DNA sequence: TATTGCCGCAG
DNA sequence: ACTGCGGCAAT
């Protein structure tokens, strides 16, 4: 009906659309190409360099 | 064909 | 706590 057609050449991982293929291939290079200002830990993008930030607030 | 924002799932 | 993961929508 749930197709995954798209998929890694060096693992053959699945996929339903281009993003998790994208996001999965970038994974193997390791390109993390985004960092966190306080600490330069690097993330894939924006997005999850910003969810790490509340790491560098005061517990609680 | 591409990239990421958004955000939920799972460990 | 912290983050790898990936579906969906938008671009
Ligand atoms: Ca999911
Ligand atoms: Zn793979
Ligand atoms: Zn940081």
């Amino acid at each position: 009906p749930s197709e995954r057609p798209f998929f890694c050449n060096f693992c053959g991982k699945t996929y339903r659309d281009a993003s998790g293929l994208s996001r999965h291939r970038r994974a193997h290079l390791g390109y993390r190409p985004r960092s966190c200002p306080e600490c330069g830990k690097c993330f894939r993008d924006q997005s999850q360099v910003n969810r790490h930030l509340k790491v560098h607030q005061n517990k609680p």
